[PDB]
């Protein structure tokens, strides 16, 4: 099957995301609605149950919305089962309408429906060509008071009916116990919980092992992706141990919600996406596009910045999910502002690197501020709009022109208004400009671009008034006039004679799994596929075709690796870096290090004897550990992913900077668990 397949879970950057806020799309089956205090049916407390569905969105697949407008995947709602409580936080009546508050993570919310619609509804979603990711929140459970057991339903947990425990005389500490955060640290923020939800302790191998069944479950129905909510507030160590946990039984494309500020940019969230087996929602994009086209923070030079740091700070920039707004902040298009800054925002991102993420109802001009007011039920499902044209016009280009997918990016043109840049995959091309002042053109002269000699139509057909290209030799454009709110996109598609690799999922798996590998030029005889210096070729090779090649990952040592093909007749690929072979299935076990002091600014990590610890590497070595929350200074303590049954030789590390300070004496030694969690306990040698 080639890559952009509907069957391909490993890949997105093909495809578009409409993200699907399920009680707000469409109420298909009234039978299921909540009733009494929980429920509104004419959507106006914005906290209570709107009856919003799968049936409907079955029905929204059917009708021809989503694929008239050329959307590919959906996102939906945690579908598992939560609290049935009709909170009431000071006067107002709150409802689990929005499926974060779980308690049972094997079962479905009925308010969404059945196993059955479930099934039905991953069928109708398949059946035209669209992929269905489900949001997954293991990070807690529901609001919750020890003090006060009558309170909700106590952050009870249960397993496909039998109630595992609650937050109230939790002998077993399914849960953790340590307050609310302040978000002061990365460290507050895991340990403690979010708001009032009970925060659930994956060191507890009940957890752990229930949370990665409950995964497998949804994997079994057939999910095509995972949205796991509040990343940055799960152990990272746990998160890859549960990535491992996916990836070695049946991958599929997965990224996380890591919130970035305005003009945050983060170097623990480059590594998180780096290395922790999943990708992210693209807050660093989506926060720079909304300052640019919204609120007028910055300019072109930012959105240029932002497009450049990127691409250099995330190993796979192009597994990132784009998007302008979300189902937490305010929409993108504000009630009096000009509809063009949204609609240039959205094909920006449309045709920008990475997956992009269209939240539902913007394409139907929807305002509204933070939440719950940007979770109005949408109001119209018109394909008039301006808006729908443009993705409409847009999306598809995500499909038939790989430099759209997988082609870097290029600023051709620029001043404080105007951005021209360019993707190139390989022998295919996209130029897209952009003129954001409203008010005023601009005379570009002096592009120069990638695209053949000719005449290129706006692919846009002038709706955002766009204009025509003329490129002459050398790839320069004849003078031309770009509109005051001008966007215009140019396209070039054309055979790659050279394999080019422009895509690989999973990143991170044990031997004998099977990895997607998707680009152009790959030939239609079964080539070879390197990593590193190993070659792999014959009955490995599961299947190979032009755009798309799976094969079963060699049974190599643990360790990062570059990954390369070559067509039968020997010709090489460019490499695509950073793949992380595991040394086998993964436990996540917490290393606790006991007086281990150090100077301001230094920091305690842990290194040992397998690729999980870095291989005795400092520059790899695991941290830095904690040292506040579940055990406090000169205590510290880290979770950590490493290889199930193995006997594993180990030492910490203090590090100020790069300058390092070893444990003398010999090294810790222990052997991992075969399932479920740990907790190694030793003191610092000095
Ligand atoms: O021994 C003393 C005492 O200890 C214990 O009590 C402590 C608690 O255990 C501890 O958690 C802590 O609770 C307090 C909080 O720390 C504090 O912040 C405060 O919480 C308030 C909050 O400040 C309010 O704003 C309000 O919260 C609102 C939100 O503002 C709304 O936005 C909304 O939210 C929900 C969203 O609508 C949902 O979508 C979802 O959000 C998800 C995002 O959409 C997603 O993108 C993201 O990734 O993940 C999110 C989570 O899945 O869920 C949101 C949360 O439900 O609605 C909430 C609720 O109205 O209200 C909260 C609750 O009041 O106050 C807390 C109570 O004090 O500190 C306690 C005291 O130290 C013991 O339990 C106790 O018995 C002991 O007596
Ligand atoms: O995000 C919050 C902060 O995180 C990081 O801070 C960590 C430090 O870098 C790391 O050294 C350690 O800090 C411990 C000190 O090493 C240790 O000496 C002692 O600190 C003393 C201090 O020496 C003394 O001068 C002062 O009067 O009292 C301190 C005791 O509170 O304990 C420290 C731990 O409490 O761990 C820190 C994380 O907990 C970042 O480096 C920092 O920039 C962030 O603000
Ligand atoms: O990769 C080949 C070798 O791998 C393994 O060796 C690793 C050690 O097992 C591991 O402990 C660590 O070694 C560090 C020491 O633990 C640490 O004490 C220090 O050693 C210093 C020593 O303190 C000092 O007295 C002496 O003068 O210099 C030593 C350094 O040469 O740093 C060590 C790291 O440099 O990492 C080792 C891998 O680098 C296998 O055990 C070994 O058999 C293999 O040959
Ligand atoms: O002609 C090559 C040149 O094209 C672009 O330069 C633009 C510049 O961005 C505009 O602001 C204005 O000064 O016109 C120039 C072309 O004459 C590229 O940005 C530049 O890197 C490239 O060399
Ligand atoms: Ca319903
Ligand atoms: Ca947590
Ligand atoms: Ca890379």
């Amino acid at each position: 099957a080639p890559d952009t397949s509907v069957s391909n879970k490993q890949n997105f950057s093909t495809d578009v995301i409409y993200q699907i806020f399920t009680d707000r799309f469409s109420d298909g089956n009234p039978a299921n609605n909540p009733t009494g205090a929980a429920f509104d049916g004419t959507c106006t407390n914005l906290r209570l149950y709107c009856g919003g569905d799968w049936q409907g969105i079955i029905n929204k697949i059917n009708d021809g919305y989503l694929t008239g407008m050329g959307v590919t995947a959906i996102w939906i709602s945690q579908p598992v089962e939560n609290i049935y409580s009709i909170i009431n936080y000071s006067g107002v009546n709150n409802t689990a309408y929005h499926g974060y508050w779980a308690r049972d993570f094997k079962k479905t919310n009925p308010a969404y429906g059945t196993i059955a619609d479930f099934q039905n509804l991953i069928a109708a979603a398949h059946a035209k060509n669209i992929k269905v990711i489900i949001a997954f929140a293991p990070n807690h459970t529901s609001p919750a008071s020890s003090d006060q057991p009558s309170f909700a339903e106590n952050g009870r947990l249960y397993d496909n009916g039998t109630l595992l425990g609650g937050y109230t005389n939790d002998t077993q500490n399914l849960f953790h116990h340590n307050g609310g955060t302040d978000f002061s640290t990365t460290e507050n923020g895991i340990y403690k919980n979010l708001y009032d939800l009970a925060d659930l302790n994956h060191n507890n191998s009940t957890v752990d092992v229930y949370l990665k069944d409950a995964i497998k479950m949804w994997l079994d129905l057939g999910i095509d992706g995972i949205r796991m909510d509040a990343v940055k507030h799960m152990p990272f160590g746990w998160q890859k141990s549960f990535m491992a946990a996916v990836n070695n039984y049946k991958p599929v494309f997965t990224f996380g919600e890591w919130f970035l500020g305005v003009n945050e940019v983060s170097p623990e969230n480059h590594k998180f996406a780096n290395e922790s087996g999943m990708s992210l929602l693209d807050f660093r994009f989506a926060q720079k596009v909304r300052q640019v086209f919204r609120d007028n923070t910055d300019n072109m030079y930012g959105l240029k910045a932002m497009l450049e740091g990127s691409a250099a700070d995330y190993a796979q920039v192009d597994d990132q999910v784009t998007f302008i707004d979300n189902h937490d902040m305010e929409r993108f298009h504000a009630s009096n502002a000009n509809r063009r800054k949204l609609e240039q925002a959205l094909a920006f991102t449309l045709t920008s690197r990475g997956v992009p993420a269209i939240y539902y109802g913007t394409e139907q001009y929807m305002s509204g501020g933070t939440d719950p007011d940007n979770r109005a039920r949408i109001p119209s499902f018109s394909t008039s709009t301006t808006a729908y044209q443009v993705i409409q016009k847009l999306a598809p280009l995500r499909k038939s022109n790989p430099a759209i997918a997988y082609g870097s990016t290029q600023e051709r043109w620029i001043n404080n208004d105007v951005l021209i840049y360019e993707r190139k995959f390989g022998s295919n091309v996209a130029v897209v400009a952009v003129n954001r002042n409203l008010n005023a053109p601009a005379s570009i002269s002096g592009l120069v671009t990638s695209l053949p000699q000719g005449s290129y139509n706006d692919v846009l057909g002038g709706l955002l008034n766009g204009n025509t290209l003329s490129v002459g030799s050398g790839g320069a454009a004849s003078n031309f006039t770009l509109a005051a709110g001008g966007t215009a996109v140019w396209q070039y598609t054309a055979a790659t004679a050279t394999p080019t690799i422009g895509h690989v999922g999973p990143m991170m798996a044990k031997p004998g799994v099977t990895i997607t590998i998707d680009g152009r030029g790959f030939g239609s005889s079964k080539g070879t596929v390197y990593f590193g210096t190993t070659a792999v070729s014959g009955a490995d090779i599961t299947s190979w075709e032009d755009t798309q090649i799976k094969v079963k990952i060699p049974a190599v040592a643990g360790g990062n690796y570059n990954i390369k093909v070559a067509n039968a007749a020997g010709t090489a690929s460019n490499v695509y870096d950073n793949f992380e072979v595991l040394s086998g299935d993964q436990v996540s076990v917490r290393f606790v290090v006991n007086n281990a002091t150090t100077a301001l600014g230094q920091n305690v990590y842990l290194t040992g004897s397998v690729s999980e610890l870095g291989n005795w590497d400092p520059a790899k070595a695991i941290g830095p550990m904690y040292n506040q929350v579940v055990y406090q200074y000169p205590n510290w303590y880290y979770d950590v992913s490493v290889p199930a049954g193995k006997t594993i030789e180990f030492k910490f590390l203090k590090k100020q900077g790069s300058t390092v300070t070893w444990e003398g004496g010999s090294n810790h030694t222990f052997t991992a668990p075969s399932s479920g969690t740990a907790t190694i306990n030793v003191n610092w040698q000095p």
